[PDB]
């Protein structure tokens, strides 16, 4: 009731340690989520390593989670209580590596009843990142696009593009032909040097020779008649107004529904217990396999 367990950042050793700290009272537009599963994203282990935004010792990392709304602030609609939600929270505030997380009420997505917490927690950062990147690209008569790398964002983005009518080629040293084809890939290149044609858009100045004039470069990173687009999902926390959030969350909900219905596929995350955060963080970073923590073990 009064305290909860958190994984708190240690600046000296670029690591997290388990502690019990007071559960905060909520602001008027805030909600308290009881986490049931916690996503690990590259940005989390990258920021743990580099501390690029000068987190204080004690800061709780973690952008992604999923769980149940158990308390709400004074101005929050009482209908939110008890909802199953997933979220992508700000890197500047205490995050998902905790039993409970404080979120803004406009910035969570309701889960389909048949979508597990563990699957949901594997989605907010890569699914919303993929959707933002997808939405940058016009649909013209030139439909050939190149995706560089395969990972959780590009898995989802490939499917979005193929579903919309784009012809998608992909660069990946070890993606199986069978999985590529399932996801809708036309040509699978095993290294960048094999790419010889030109594309309408590349999702990744070095790329310019591979672009049609007036094409698009979409940079998806945690870090002029060609249009350059930079996707930074977490920046909506700083720049998004309430309508921007409503629109995105509603689209995220729609996409979660497609996933729960089996219409868009993801590989099952590797699941660790909350207690084994350190081993999970190591696994995520070393294996690059999507990793999630569960509290239901």
């Amino acid at each position: 009731m009064e305290q909860h367990q958190v994984w708190a950042y240690q600046t000296k050793t670029h690591s997290v340690t388990l502690n019990s700290v007071d559960i905060p009272a909520l602001a008027a537009d805030d909600i308290l989520v009881q986490n049931q599963a916690i996503g690990i994203n590259p940005v989390d282990w990258k920021f743990i390593k580099a501390n690029p935004i000068n987190w204080s010792n004690g800061h709780v990392p973690g952008v992604d989670g999923a769980g149940v709304i158990v308390k709400v602030g004074a101005k929050v609609d009482s209908k939110m209580l008890g909802r199953r939600v997933a979220y992508h929270t700000s890197l500047k505030r205490h995050g998902s590596f905790a039993e409970f997380t404080v979120l803004n009420t406009d910035r969570v997505m309701t889960l389909p009843d048949n979508l597990s917490f563990e699957r949901a927690a594997a989605l907010p950062c890569p699914l919303l990142t993929a959707w933002q990147a997808f939405e940058k690209i016009p649909l013209t008569k030139q439909r050939e696009v190149l995706i560089v790398g395969f990972g959780a964002v590009n898995n989802l983005l490939t499917q979005m593009l193929n579903n919309a009518g784009y012809v998608v080629d992909l660069v990946s040293a070890s993606l199986s032909q069978a999985l590529a084809a399932k996801r809708g890939v036309r040509h699978l290149y095993r290294e960048p040097s094999q790419v010889t044609q030109k594309y309408f858009a590349i999702f990744d100045a070095a790329l310019v020779p591979s672009l049609k004039a007036n094409g698009h470069i979409i940079c998806i990173q945690d870090r002029r008649t060609i249009s350059y687009h930079e996707i930074a999902l977490g920046a909506l926390h700083d720049f998004g107004d309430r309508q921007d959030w409503q629109i995105l969350m509603q689209q995220g909900e729609a996409l979660l529904t497609l996933i729960a219905q089996g219409k868009m596929e993801i590989a099952a995350p590797d699941i660790f217990r909350f207690e084994q955060m350190i081993e999970a963080l190591d696994h995520s970073e070393q294996t690059k396999l999507k990793t999630v923590l569960t509290l239901n073990e």
